[PDB]
């Protein structure tokens, strides 16, 4: 059964603006570990960085909760699998959250144009 | 199962042309009572229109009149649907039980997808 | 069971430079011989392009693959039922992996505005 959908658009105009003003702030605010490792060597950082803050923007609204309790975007971490297909990895309180509500299934995805980012989270027992 | 699947981009410049053009005509038409009662006090009622609109459009492809499909808000924030007349009678038949919404915005464009569920 | 989840977003302006400098070019590659007619008489023909592509990009991220081994966009194909929806219909290796899969349904919706089309596909037991 479906648990939760969440949507998010980034514009990725935006997110390049924050970095003029902040450099990597944002990156370490919305990063976990294992995605600043990413966003330290990728090719077109401020790109990664808009799409990734779509998919933990689409999951929040996906566990039907936002950004409260205890949570965060550093708790959601993108990955990719073999294939190249997006995928969350929880941390800390969205862990939590995850086992309380029976998650079992996370679906990811992630589009993006020259100007938007874009993500569709779903979450399913 | 899945019994539907709508999605829906909305240029927030085109809500604001018509609106221009014919004033609160649009909102009259597409709102429901209770979303009517936001708009008249909402502090940037094109915005939530353009919103609602963007649900509304979602939810009518994820079935297959507008003010038929009422967005709600829970107690968290988050966006929910509720059916009147003929759409409520659709779900019915249909054998609707759960309906999942969400919806984004950014400067220029509002975006929802819908889900119908058994 | 979801299966997968895939959504796209595309500049019609984008398609539209394309076309400029190659022609019927990206068409012909990504459009099954029934959208080939299509694309050839329709009295959108850009917009109708843009479309099919937010909705075969969807449909190779629901699928979890992308393009490789042997799929390839022109096998998703798109139609409108007697009812007017949208609806996938596969051929070739994505029918296949389609089967092998398990996909007993296709879940497909699309959107356009002036500047923009998207779409999201989802695919299930
Ligand atoms: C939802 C969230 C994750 C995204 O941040 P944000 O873009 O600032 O969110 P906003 O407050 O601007 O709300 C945008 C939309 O997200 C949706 N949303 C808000 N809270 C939500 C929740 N708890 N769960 C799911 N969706 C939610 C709403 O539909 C909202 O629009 P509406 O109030 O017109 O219906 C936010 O709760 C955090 O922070
Ligand atoms: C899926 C595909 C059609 C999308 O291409 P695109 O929209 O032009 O842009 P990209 O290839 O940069 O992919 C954009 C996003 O699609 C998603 N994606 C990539 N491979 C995917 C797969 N196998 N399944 C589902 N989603 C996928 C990713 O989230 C990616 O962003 P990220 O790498 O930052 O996480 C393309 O990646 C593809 O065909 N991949 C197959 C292998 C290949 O050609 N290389
Ligand atoms: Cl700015
Ligand atoms: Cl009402
Ligand atoms: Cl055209
Ligand atoms: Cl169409
Ligand atoms: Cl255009």
């Amino acid at each position: 059964a479906i648990l939760g959908l969440g949507t998010a658009i980034v514009e990725i105009a935006r997110i390049e603006a924050v970095i003029a003003r902040s450099g990597d702030r944002l990156a370490r605010r919305v990063l976990s570990d294992n995605e600043w490792a990413i966003w330290k060597t990728h090719h077109q950082p401020v790109r990664f960085l808009a799409k990734r803050f779509a998919v933990k923007e689409a999951a929040a609204k996906a566990f039907g909760t936002g950004i409260r309790n205890g949570l965060a975007f550093n708790q959601f971490e993108v990955f990719n699998d073999e294939l190249g297909k997006p995928r969350l990895r929880l941390w800390g309180e969205a862990l939590k959250l995850a086992e309380k509500l029976g998650v079992a299934n996370m679906h990811v995805t992630l589009a993006d144009e020259r100007h938007y980012a874009c993500a569709t989270v779903i979450i399913e027992s």
